[PDB]
DNA sequence: AGGCGTTTTT
DNA sequence: AGGCGTTTTT
DNA sequence: TCGC
DNA sequence: TCGC
């Protein structure tokens, strides 16, 4: 029955999950049968300082180890506490089939001795400042190093890491090398030739030329980033480079004939070099962003031949204290056939029209183009009706006002054509800044300023729209033609829109939804919806409501006069009604709830009392989430017979008792959420016989009574599999030794 | 030592408090020593359903009972569920000096027989349809009879209470009567002439002439409101008015010549009569919203004598389905020399010109004008300027976004002031200096709740020389020119909270050095503000006292290497800082060590701290008040308060607190309140606290499971501090053992075991 | 001695 | 039987 | 981190 | 509960 490898968490294909448990060392299983099928142990976050020869010897077959964040340096420690790592020599030894290794975040100032066999390490975050021939000597199988942030404001040293000459030419299968963050001068020298992925941005190699690069030629991807930083745009300590450029020779890169990423960001550059690129056939991903090349990317030539080149980042290369009237991309840019993406947030021109892009618009491949944050006040949008790929426009964080003189948007990821024109300073919606669009299916107008009785004139061209965010603006909802302009609208999002509907004195009218015929998902969200609206929401297409976060309470408590408000939504599954300061709930109330909701939500109301045969009123009824209410038991009745109920969330409210058989009859019933409550035990009389066909049975943060002879140890056993965190997640309450700790950290069947 | 008017709580001057008990019965106190002294008993919302002979024999010198909400009926039941109240004869006449009865909120359909001393009651939202001479006989000391709301949509009935003729005419010494919604048709026959106030609002009396208040020569108030509504403005269910108006005699109200209120709200007036009005010389308070006014009040004579009115309510007179273009008052108002609050929401009318309010111009005492929710677009707010007296203009809810084209609330501060206005929550996307033109006298502004996305720098408020508070919460401010606000010379208190947006934009940063130009400043909010990266490192003045920096992420930023180390340090001289809801994870020494050590009060309410260094508390050697409420405490622990600490508060309630380490609080001297309520503490030691556990004024211990056991010691503790914690009497309750959860902790006696 | 705590990337 | 719960005014 |  |  026991778990068997407590305190830790038995996980699919031979992972021993002992993450946050705080221990002091690599735990023994003693009272595991066999820990032969043991491959892969997972150490995160304990408190284990010192590691002995014998501590991996019973565990001989793994092959993927994490060790991370047990002994955490100066700086990374919360604290500031200093650890010291302590490894005896043969520690790792024992594990001879041992693959993959993560020893970061740790005290560490040597490497210690590994076996053969290993192909993935680790040593990041830690205090190894230097890596010579005798560091990592005969791990020939070794693919993968990674040892980033070893000498950074957050990690800090001195001088710099040293790795010497040389030092890692034995490692002759290695192919990804990271040495970020490390305040290194230069890239070390006599690197393996097997590399195909060097990573050495953040540190301070203010100079390169091909000699730094010398016999590296299997290299598909290299990382020189950040080594001469523009300290204007960090948001984090940087260190000012002593130059006004990062020093690049013109053929330093030419050797890298399968060359397909190079990142050149936060640089310094105030120009491009087209040699930089010649010679790179496969040249895909390019990044230049942070760098100082607002002039350069207008005049260039420098894209002519990067024909291959699918991503290029130009993000933040804006001039200090400026904005820009207009930006022109250069003609070259008509050259890059292969492009999906284009990122030029955050360069700050005030104006796009035909020219800014011209040269993109008719690249074949263009999906998807980033436009934020560049202060943009005037915009024709018309230019992207022409595009000949565009799948995703984003202009969010801008300062577009008009036509030129649970996330909703989840929905719009594999759309053909998705605009964002959140963030903006929209105060009013003028179907012309809509011309040439007709083509988009997503829109978001979220976060604007729109305070507009909507009328069904706003959105005239907007003929194949699906989905509409129009969340956190101030629309009022008054006239009957709102949003019939759209024909496919199938989801709107009116959430946070609740300036006017805090009005006193004001009312609104929801009589617009019965107009709008294809309307699938509806959001009337945080909009403080409680007084002066119109009584019947009425719909045949509506299946999702959410109405979380205005107040029914109070609308419910008006005699009768909303007392049908949701029920001539039609095939209505879903309705959400949580956070509406619901203090109670009569029968009527879900009577009146179209009969065929599938889901509920009450979510963090205030009910302390529920009617449970009342649920025979929601016939269709699978989900029923009552969390964070202030129940005081589950009582004055049972689920009632005949009940489709699926999923049960009482969660996190007061529940001390539940009465004999509470959920014997919903036959469904599949999940149920008992955390947060105060049981002082878990009864199979609670369920009968349906605990058995259970999936999740969840009962941690429960002040469970762990005395000696407990009898919910047993039940909780009987259907180990079903309870999340039962290893060492669900815990006493009492008695107080006891308190805080697993029900399994003492044996409380054996006494 | 046991409060001994268990489970009631005793208070000042004769009140026990027994409210909110679920007692189904009128408690016995058999403990206390005497009952004489008890003069005022507190029954509400308990369930109490049946009243005996016996109940108040020990009470007998009460003279106010409270028995609201024992038995609701059932349209006022939450759940609908009926209750019949049963009352003995002779219940009440136990109290032969009872002065104030509230029966209301409970099924009864008869009046109970009451003493001769009552002067005091309220039958209100009960089930009494029928007042008949023999309802309230020899009641000879009577003042105030409420009963509102026996037959209306909350409470209904199936035709209308009956207030027989001449009913109440043995009350002569009756001063207030209250008959509200009761579907009454006609105001009841031969009411007493002593009646000063007269309350007959939302019944269905849509007819009224002086024979309806024959000898009721008294009336000093009268509403008469609500009995011919308008539908379309009905929040809450509304029974439509027979007829277009109700029909008001021209000399209804002419022999009322004591007359100061009158109430004709939701009537359906379409016209105002002038002799409505006359021979009502102190006429201060009238009430015409909800009517349809809006052609009337810019042409009528009716406000030419109303030469001490005080108060009017115009609001809500619109037009259906219509907002003007314009609006004029008539010039009659130019005679409501004393008036000084006008009320004139919900006209619906889009300009306010110069000439709009013109009459209201030269009125000696106009202190507070209401102008919202008008759909105001266009404004020349340079009136206000020219007014006589003019303290408060509420413009608020409206389309204002510009000069005119024509021709913890910060704003409590400003309830004394000279002059405040208020421009919130209208369509302000920039600020021009030019809207604020003759407006130099104004002291207080708000511009919250608009949707201002602007750089600030300096020129947006040039003519307002004497501003000292300004509210620019829930905007998109862009703080990033030092400019920002120097041109007000006399601010000191500036709320730029919920100015999130910007702060939002992943990679564009902003600037506080602005802060420290304002040289007056005094009071500072950069609440929820979603501060975490990209700002400057340093906030620096001499002035500020008060920073509200909650609803950040201040989390974040210290954990960025040194770069926010020193954030506040350059508060010279701050105060209080709120440190709430920033998402703080953990703090180190050298956090609290670089707050301005001026501080006396800092709150963390609401973070993730699971560790707290008490020690550190010597860093802040000002500090009274500190705030740890709501974090993840699992004791009070690594520290004690030490010694030398000035603290007078300290909350760390709705924390995990299972322990609390001996001595822990004793060498504060200057504790006063200790809140521990929400946590999981088993006990309550004087061992904690020392001596120093007689000088504090609270000390709270609700919501914590108790372990109540036969000989349990914290029970002496409290009894000890008794008048010192809060509930201690019914809401302090047992966590266990099994037979006591969720009772009270003098629910068994702790001591004789 | 070693605590602290769920730790993105810059 | 009585339960429900903090209940402004409309 | 926002016209010269 | 928001022009003609
Ligand atoms: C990574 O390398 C950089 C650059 O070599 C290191 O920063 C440098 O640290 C030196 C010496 O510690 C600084 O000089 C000092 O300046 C202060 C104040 O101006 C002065 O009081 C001292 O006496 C001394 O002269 C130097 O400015 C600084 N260089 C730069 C460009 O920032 C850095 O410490 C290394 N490590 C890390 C973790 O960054
Ligand atoms: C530029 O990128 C292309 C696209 O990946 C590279 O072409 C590919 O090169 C590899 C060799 O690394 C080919 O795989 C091999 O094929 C041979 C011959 O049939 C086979 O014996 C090997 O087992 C191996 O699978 C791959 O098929 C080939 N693909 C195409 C579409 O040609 C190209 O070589 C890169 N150019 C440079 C200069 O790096
Ligand atoms: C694009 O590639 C072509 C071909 O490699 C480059 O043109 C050559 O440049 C070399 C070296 O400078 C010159 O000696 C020749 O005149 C050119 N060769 C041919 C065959 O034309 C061209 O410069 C590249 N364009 C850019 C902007 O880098
Ligand atoms: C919400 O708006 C609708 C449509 O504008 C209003 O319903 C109509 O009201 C007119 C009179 O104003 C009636 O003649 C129609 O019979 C109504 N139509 C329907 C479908 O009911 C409705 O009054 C508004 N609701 C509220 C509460 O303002
Ligand atoms: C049962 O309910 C608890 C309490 O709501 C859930 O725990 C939350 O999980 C979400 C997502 O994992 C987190 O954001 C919160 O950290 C948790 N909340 C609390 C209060 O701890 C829990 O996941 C539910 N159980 C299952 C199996 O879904
Ligand atoms: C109108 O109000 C004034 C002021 O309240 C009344 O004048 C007072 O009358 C009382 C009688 O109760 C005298 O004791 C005072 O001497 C008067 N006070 C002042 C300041 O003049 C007046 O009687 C009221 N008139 C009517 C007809 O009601
Ligand atoms: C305001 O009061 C004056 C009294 O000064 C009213 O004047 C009287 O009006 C009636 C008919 O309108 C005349 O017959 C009297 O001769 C007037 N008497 C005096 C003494 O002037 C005046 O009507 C009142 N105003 C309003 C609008 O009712
Ligand atoms: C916030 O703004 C201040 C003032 O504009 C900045 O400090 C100035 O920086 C300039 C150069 O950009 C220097 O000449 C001076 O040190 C400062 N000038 C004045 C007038 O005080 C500061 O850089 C900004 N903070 C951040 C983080 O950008
Ligand atoms: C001790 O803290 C508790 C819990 O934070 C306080 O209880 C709150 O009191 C207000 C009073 O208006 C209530 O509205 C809230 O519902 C209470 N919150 C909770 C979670 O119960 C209590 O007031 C504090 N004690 C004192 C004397 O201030
Ligand atoms: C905070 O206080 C706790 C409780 O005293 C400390 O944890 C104890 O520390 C000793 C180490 O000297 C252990 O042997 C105990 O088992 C720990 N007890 C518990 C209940 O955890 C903790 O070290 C203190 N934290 C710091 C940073 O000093
Ligand atoms: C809902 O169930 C609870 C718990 O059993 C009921 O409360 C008890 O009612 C009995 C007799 O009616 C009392 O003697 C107990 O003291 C109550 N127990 C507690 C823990 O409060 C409650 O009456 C039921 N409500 C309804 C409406 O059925
Ligand atoms: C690039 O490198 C060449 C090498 O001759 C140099 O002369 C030239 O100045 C550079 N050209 C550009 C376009 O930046
Ligand atoms: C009040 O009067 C109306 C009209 O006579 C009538 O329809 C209704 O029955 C009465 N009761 C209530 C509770 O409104
Ligand atoms: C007001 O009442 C008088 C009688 O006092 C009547 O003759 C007149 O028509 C009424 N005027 C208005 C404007 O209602």
């Amino acid at each position: 029955t026991l778990p068997a490898f407590l305190p830790c968490e038995l996980k699919p294909h031979g992972l021993v999950d002992c993450n946050w448990l705080f221990l002091k060392s690599v735990p023994r299983f003693s009272a595991a049968a066999s820990c032969s099928n043991i491959t892969r142990l997972s150490l995160i976050s304990n408190r284990i300082h010192h590691l002995h020869n014998s501590d991996f010897v019973h565990l001989s077959n793994l092959r993927q180890l994490n060790l991370k964040w047990n002994c955490p340096p100066t700086g990374l420690s919360p604290l500031h506490f200093s650890c010291h790592m302590t490894i005896e020599p043969r520690t790792f030894l024992a594990m001879r089939t041992l693959e993959e290794l993560n020893l970061s975040y740790n005290g560490i100032t040597t490497v210690p001795r590994l076996p053969s066999s290993l192909v993935n390490l680790s040593l990041s975050h830690t205090n190894i400042l230097v890596l010579d021939a005798n560091s990592l000597a005969g791990l020939y199988s070794l693919r993968v190093l990674f040892m980033d942030g070893n000498c950074y404001y957050k990690n800090p040293c001195t001088g710099a890491v040293k790795v010497t000459p040389g030092a890692l030419l034995g490692l002759s299968n290695l192919t990804h090398l990271s040495l970020k963050y490390n305040n290194l001068t230069k890239v070390p020298r006599q690197l393996p030739p097997s590399l195909e992925y060097l990573l050495v941005s953040y540190n301070l190699i203010v100079k390169l030329g091909p000699e730094d690069l010398a016999n590296l030629t299997s290299l598909r991807v290299l990382d020189v980033g950040g080594n001469c930083r523009r300290c204007d745009h960090a948001p984090n300590p940087c260190i000012e480079c002593g130059q006004k450029s990062l020093h690049l020779h013109p053929e330093t890169f030419h050797h890298l004939s399968h060359l397909e990423g190079l990142v050149l960001k936060d640089s310094s550059l105030h120009t491009l070099n087209s040699s930089w690129f010649q010679g790179l056939v496969n040249m895909s991903v390019l990044d230049l962003s942070e760098n100082f090349l607002y002039e350069s990317i207008q005049h260039t030539n420098a894209f002519q031949n990067l024909t291959r080149l699918r991503k290029l980042n130009l993000s933040f290369n804006y001039r200090k204290k400026v904005s820009f009237a207009r930006l022109h991309l250069a003609s070259s840019f008509k050259n890059l056939v292969s492009l999906q993406e284009l990122n030029m947030n955050g360069i700050f021109f005030r104006s796009l029209n035909k020219y800014t892009l011209r040269w993109l618009a008719d690249l074949p491949k263009l999906h998807t183009l980033h436009l934020q944050m560049n202060f943009i006040n005037q915009a024709q949008l018309s230019i992207f009706g022409t595009f000949r790929a565009l799948r995703f426009v984003d202009l969010s964080d801008n300062r577009i006002s008009g036509p030129s003189t649970k996330n909703f948007m989840d929905r719009c990821k594999n759309f053909k054509f998705t605009m964002d024109l959140s963030r903006n300073n929209l105060v009013t919606i003028k179907p012309e800044m809509f011309v040439q669009l007709s083509r988009l299916q997503c829109l978001s107008l979220s976060h604007n300023s729109i305070a507009q009785a909507v009328q069904g004139s706003q959105f005239l061209p907007l003929t194949n729209l699906q989905v509409l965010d129009l969340s956190h603006n101030k629309l009022d909802l008054y006239h009957w033609k709102s949003f019939s302009e759209l024909p496919q609208l199938q989801a709107l999002d009116l959430s946070y829109n609740s300036q006017p509907f805090s009005m006193k004195g004001i009312g609104h009218n929801f009589s617009f939804v019965a107009h709008l015929s294809m309307l699938h998902s509806l959001s009337l969200a945080h909009n403080d919806i409680h007084t002066r609206v119109s009584s019947h929401l009425n719909s045949n297409s509506v299946r999702f409501l959410d109405f979380s976060g205005n107040g029914m309470g109070r609308m419910w408590d008006e005699g009768g006069l909303y007392l049908h408000f949701f029920q001539g939504l039609s095939g209505l599954l879903k309705l959400d009604l949580s956070q509406n300061n619901l203090h109670i709930l009569r029968p009527q109330n879900l009577d009146n709830l179209p009969k065929s909701l599938k889901l509920l939500s009450l979510r963090d109301n205030y009910l302390s009392f529920f009617q449970w045969t009342s649920l025979s009123f929601l016939p269709n009824l699978e989900v029923l989430d009552l969390a964070g209410n202030q129940l005081k038991a589950l009582t004055n009745g049972t689920l009632p017979n005949g009940t489709l109920l699926q999923k049960l969330d009482v969660s996190s409210n007061s529940i001390v008792s539940v009465v004999p058989a509470f959920f014997a009859l919903a036959v469904e019933l599949k999940e149920v959420n008992l955390s947060h409550n105060i049981l002082k035990t878990v009864d199979r009389s609670w369920f009968g016989p349906i605990v058995m066909n259970l999936t999740v049975l969840d009962v941690r943060s429960n002040p469970l009574h762990c005395a000696c002879g407990a009898a919910f140890v047993d039940l909780l056993l009987e259907v180990q599999t079903k309870v999340p965190g039962l290893a060492n997640g669900v815990k006493c309450g009492s008695p107080g030794q006891l308190q805080g700790r697993s029900i399994f950290a003492q044996d409380l069947r054996l006494c």
